[PDB]
């Protein structure tokens, strides 16, 4: 199990997996952007919509995988602003629900750090379900809790519910 950085050209590669990380980690019950309903459909079309970010660049995309097979996958949004440059955001970090606990989540963020800091970016910031497993995540990675959003976003099942912000400077 390697972890690489996905490209336009390997995104083919690990597109089926990525939609079925998302599929699995929507039903395993997180809030990352969609419903219950979710389907393979749905995911599908949500790993469309990141080729273009990720051919040109603002959006750079990793996977910890075994040939085909996506185990977990990160992604760090480069603030293109012409006063932003400074910063990135930290998104759709997940590993399916049978390979965690093993520090997939953990190799992920710390290639996500590096690879900002060779991209001049002294601050990551993120936001994230509060009271959930990924908030004990980021303050074990010693990320600083900023406080939350209410009503920020809906569980899958419909429950609204605030979001975490967090950072870190690089
Ligand atoms: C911007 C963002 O991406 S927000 C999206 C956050 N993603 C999600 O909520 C998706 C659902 N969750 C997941 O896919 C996973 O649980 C993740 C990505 C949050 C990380 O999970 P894993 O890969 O299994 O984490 P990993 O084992 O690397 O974490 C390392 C440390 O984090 C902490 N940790 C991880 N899981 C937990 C948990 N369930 N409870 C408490 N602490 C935990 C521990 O300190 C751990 O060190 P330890 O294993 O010695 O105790």
């Amino acid at each position: 199990a390697q972890l690489r950085r996905v490209t336009a050209e390997s995104f083919a590669h690990y597109r089926h997996g990525l939609a079925q990380l998302l599929f699995e980690t929507v039903h395993g019950g997180a809030s990352v952007g969609f419903m219950a309903d979710l389907d393979m459909q749905q995911a599908y079309a949500w790993c469309d919509g990141l080729k273009a970010d990720i051919a040109a660049g603002s959006l750079l995309l990793w996977v910890v995988a075994e040939d085909d097979n996506v185990l977990a996958s990160a992604q760090l949004s480069l603030c293109q602003k012409p006063n932003g440059l400074n910063r990135a955001e930290v998104q759709k970090l997940m590993v399916l629900p049978s390979a965690r606990g093993r520090g997939l989540g953990r190799q992920l963020m710390d290639e996500v750090e590096q690879v900002a800091v060779k991209h001049k970016r002294g601050l990551l910031h993120l936001d994230t379900e509060a009271g959930s497993v990924a908030e004990a995540f980021y303050s074990a990675l010693a990320y600083t809790r900023v406080g939350e959003l209410p009503g920020y976003c809906a569980t899958p099942d419909g429950r609204l519910h605030p979001t975490a912000i967090y950072f870190k400077t690089l």
